[PDB]
């Protein structure tokens, strides 16, 4: 049957590599799709945009425009999948926002989640994969992504601190998976899978 | 010194912004504009390899198109910075990256693995990205086009395919990438690379 199964964690947590490897796994015996907001849905293109185009843009109305771009990737590509069956994969969602807008960003993650239930309306992943890193691994993954930076500034350093405290708010219900983030990407793809595998089975 | 390159896909006013920009730039900087390989004569007699190859090898290529944007850098662009020189400069490892390694797929980390080796550590200090959507983009193509009134299905698929690789470059979010909206009339894209310019030079 149907499954909505989004990808959380801070950057540096290999999230890119271990959706695109378990999509890789998983479409042999699914019907699966992967997304990421705003998914090539075009009304959720030019909402973005505008937040692209921001100048010291506040961050609620930055806030309001993703939810708007969320809703639109939800009714028009995400929902739509749902409906025929398909295992859907995606990368970020509800639990982003409340991390770096809610929590790092200040806004509070209470606000950020009512703001989201609005649009979202009810729909809440089957499953969340939350990629636990801690911050010194991260750190290193996101040098070495990094194609400018040998180190980072002090800014960014706490900014993902606080990322990472935010979802460890936030994931202390049966929705949420824990993976071992610090291990080798090669075993974070694989605890994902199995994960995933075990929910879809019912096993 | 500062290093500035200007990125951006066929159709994104590119040519028209770069030469614009630099005029007015001229009266108040000291300041160069190159076009890459900038009549450096080995960097010219490389690229004249692969204007010559019959079906050459597209790896062979890009290890071409490296060694002669090395030799610009080497030559022409590293002296005029070491001169106290602002340098702007058509095209560099962004361009790579989004035509040979994503849109000619022969894949990021590999090409951007080619770029490191040619550059050795010199990153721009500023990038503006001329932000085009597929659709302006086209029609500027036609528009100058004068011998085609409409593209055909492959080139409108490959051009397709380089924004969404500058697209991933830019999701990257590097402090040195500026995002200038390019389905705006020449004269305002003009205008907001100008001003972006002059922000940077005078902090």
């Amino acid at each position: 049957m149907s499954a909505f199964i989004t990808f959380e964690g801070p950057e540096g947590s290999g999230k890119t590599t271990v959706i695109n490897e378990v999509y890789h796994r998983l479409v042999k015996d699914y019907d699966v799709i992967m997304t990421r907001e705003p998914g090539g849905v075009p009304t959720g293109e030019e909402i973005r945009k505008i937040v692209l185009e921001g100048n010291d843009m506040d961050i609620r109305t930055e806030a309001m425009l993703f939810a708007a771009s969320r809703r639109e990737h939800l009714v028009l590509k995400v929902i739509p999948a749902l409906k025929e069956g398909k295992v859907v994969l995606c990368d970020r969602y509800i639990d982003s926002s409340l991390a770096y807008q809610g929590y790092a960003r200040g806004i509070g993650v209470e606000e950020v989640r009512a703001l989201n239930e609005f649009a979202i309306n009810g729909l809440y992943p089957d499953l969340t994969i939350y990629l636990n890193v801690s911050a010194e691994v991260g750190r290193e993954r996101i040098i070495k992504n990094s194609r400018d930076q040998n180190r980072l500034d002090q800014e960014d350093l706490k900014f993902h601190e606080k990322v990472i405290e935010g979802y460890q708010e936030i994931i202390h219900s049966q929705r949420f998976k824990s993976v071992n983030a610090d291990q080798p990407l090669e075993n974070v793809v694989e605890d994902t899978y199995q994960t995933i595998i075990k929910y879809l089975e019912k096993i």
